[PDB]
């Protein structure tokens, strides 16, 4: 397997990044595996976002649909395009604010309360957006990916109102551990409806 | 299976098209499944070709390589991009002319000589380019895809100097029979070196 210090290294680099956050963009057209979205209003002439997704995900969107974008690039220096995986939801029409409830469980420590630290402004959100914001919070506040951090494993659990949980591994660097490898998981464009969202639980093992 | 008149219908439409033929273009960058190539000198500002290929094929090309393009689009009305499958070879440096030798075998007729009808100007060529030129010749001269054509099956056989043959089905319309379906086969970017090329044989069954 891959050694923990390499994993952290990969992730520190990969997630130290500025996400693309564009609201209400029109889908120009679909390709075999991607959606080409108009971001000219934000980035200038001829600019577009190229979102690679699974077939099932893509079929939910068609030419001219209005969409919101939240994704992390896996390529740099790419002309008029910005390349990401998934990160697409139907455009949010009315303004909205969701203050998330959450808890932090660090090995051998007492539960920490993280309520209201993370706020979302969409009713329908991608796991990619949720994942990123939480990781960033953890990186910023707990330096989870620093070489000297004591964490050796951990995950995020998204809890829904039916009592179920969705897990997201926090220390996984597949294949060569490049952004393309690490962000590939977002290609399913998994989304969650805030109305079903309960709270999140983070587990870090020392 | 698919009925023959539908197949011909699909192919008539699909192959009635003007190919993109651009020489000496620079590769801008690679994505997970495509190559983004600079065609600004031919199509204008910000224009590019996007060539989708198999992993193995793509790895043969890197940023800044000079390449020649010969491909058929599978998408229309796509902004500053032109989308195709494969169709990429290392740029041809010196001028060249290859007059191909070939034969036509139509069921119950005598062999027809097709020598020198098809000419190539590259030493290294894609099957896509070879396939297209021959099909077009057949469409133009034998109307193989017309509803009233008598052909019910057939193929092209590319013969190499070692005595081997590569077959290309002339009447295959997979899946929904869209250009995306029919041209997907070109994604392997299969190429042939003219020095190994012997002649081609076409078989049409009535």
């Amino acid at each position: 397997k891959k050694d923990i210090s390499n994993v952290k290294s990969d992730l520190l680099y990969a997630y130290t990044i500025t996400p693309y956050d564009y609201k209400d963009c029109r889908v120009n057209f679909s390709t075999t595996h991607t959606l080409n979205i108009d971001t000219q209003k934000y980035r200038g002439k001829d600019y577009y976002i190229s979102s690679e997704m699974s077939y099932e995900a893509s079929q939910k969107f068609k030419r001219d649909d209005h969409v919101d974008v939240f994704g992390l690039f896996y390529i740099l220096n790419s002309h008029t395009g910005e390349y990401i995986y998934g990160g697409i939801t139907p455009a949010q029409n009315n303004k909205v604010n969701h203050k998330l409830l959450g808890n932090l469980f660090i090995s051998g420590e007492s539960q920490q309360n993280l309520n209201n630290k993370i706020i979302l402004e969409k009713d329908i959100v991608t796991f990619q957006e949720i994942d990123f914001k939480i990781r960033k919070y953890l990186m910023d506040n707990y330096k989870i990916y620093d070489a000297t951090s004591p964490y050796v494993s951990g995950r995020i659990e998204i809890g829904t109102k039916d009592g179920k949980h969705e897990q997201i591994d926090l220390f996984d660097s597949p294949n060569e551990g490049t952004r393309s490898d690490i962000f590939a998981k977002y290609k399913d464009n998994r989304i969650i409806n805030m109305k079903n969202f309960s709270h999140f639980d983070i587990y870090l093992e020392k």
